[PDB]
């Protein structure tokens, strides 16, 4: 029994928060059913997917307004069943002629699909396009898009199975691996992960960037013309990163975090699991400048998993909690 002290380092079993604060923080209303995962369009407009697994939803925030209101998404088509709709982590990807295609990681069941909308402004409605699926996607946890039907997907694990999944997590295998997906070619861009969690692209499209949620590491990979990824860095933090946001602008990453594993792994409303969001600057240079910008044990809000920032607002999703939006 030396897989007490893995599984304590894994799971971060120690680990407290010292708070940060923001000025003037609100809780969304009507978001009580997790928010795990969101994007934020340039013009403001911010998609919310929830209610993972109280049914599945995509919410819409308008970050222009002065205090935005939520409002669900409907979705329409004929090739989506919405009652087993289930949404994690999601990307967005704006064509040529602005299209605005939102790629959503659904887990109908124990299993992984990928589903392409179009999203229809003037409507407030998502035209569900395409379900995605293969057998390098066993267990998708979030995907960065990179066209209507391209991109990289992380996979939390090997296994389909939750039972499986189970020991594969406990056994400490680390065999979740990262799939490039097109519709002319699907292979294994990366492999031998700890729970790869979230994963981002730079500005440029040059780097991708990957959070492997259970050993405590961002991986920062040089992306090639022809799709490929090369290792050139990892990062290493005392906190467990869920997913990774980037602002177009800076280039910089925000980085939704677990402090402690035991608590979002293992849940109990008398230990409930508190918030932290990273900031890093200068990712390539030899010293990156990583800030955690809000921090604290979960009064507030509980397990958080991502932020963004638009305009000089942190908004932040969790679980299957609350999602919090605060001035910078
Ligand atoms: C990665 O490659 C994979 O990872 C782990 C260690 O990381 C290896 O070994 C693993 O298996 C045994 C069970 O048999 C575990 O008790 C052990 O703690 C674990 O480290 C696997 O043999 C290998 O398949
Ligand atoms: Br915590
Ligand atoms: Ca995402
Ligand atoms: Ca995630
Ligand atoms: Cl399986």
């Amino acid at each position: 029994d030396r897989q007490k002290s893995s599984f304590q380092t894994r799971f971060n079993v120690h680990r407290e928060v010292t708070p940060v604060e923001l000025p003037n923080c609100n809780l969304v209303k009507g978001i009580d059913n997790g928010s795990e995962d969101l994007e934020i369009l340039p013009n403001g407009l911010a998609f919310i997917s929830s209610g993972l697994k109280k049914s599945g939803k995509i919410l819409l925030m308008d970050l222009n307004e002065k205090e935005p209101a939520v409002s669900e998404l409907e979705i329409i088509g004929n090739t989506l069943d919405i009652s087993s709709f289930n949404p994690h982590g999601i990307s967005t990807f704006i064509d040529d002629d602005n299209t605005v295609y939102l790629l959503v990681v659904n887990h109908p069941g124990s299993s992984s699909t990928v589903e392409v909308f179009k999203f229809q402004e003037e409507e407030k409605s998502l035209l569900h396009l395409k379900t995605i699926r293969h057998k390098l996607l066993p267990s998708v946890n979030d995907i960065v898009a990179v066209g209507p039907e391209h991109f990289y997907a992380t996979n939390d694990h090997y296994f389909i199975d939750p039972y499986l999944q189970s020991w594969e997590m406990h056994l400490g295998l680390a065999w979740s691996f990262v799939t490039y997906y097109s519709p002319n070619d699907v292979r294994v861009v990366a492999e031998g992960f700890d729970f790869a969690n979230g994963i981002n692209i730079s500005p440029d499209g040059k780097y991708v960037y990957i959070a492997e949620l259970l050993a405590h590491k961002i991986h920062v990979y040089e992306k090639h013309a022809n799709w490929t990824l090369t290792p050139l860095k990892v990062l290493s933090f005392d906190t467990l990163v869920d997913n990774i946001s980037v602002d177009p602008v800076t280039g910089d990453l925000w980085v939704g975090c677990h402090p402690n594993g035991m608590r979002i792994f293992f849940y109990d409303a008398e230990n409930p699991p508190g918030s932290e969001v990273l900031r890093i600057q200068d990712i390539l240079s030899e010293e990156p400048k990583v800030t955690v910008v809000y921090a604290e044990n979960g009064t507030v809000l509980q397990g958080s998993t991502v932020a963004a920032v638009y305009k000089g607002k942190l908004l932040i999703g969790t679980v299957f909690h609350k999602a919090l939006y605060c001035d910078l």
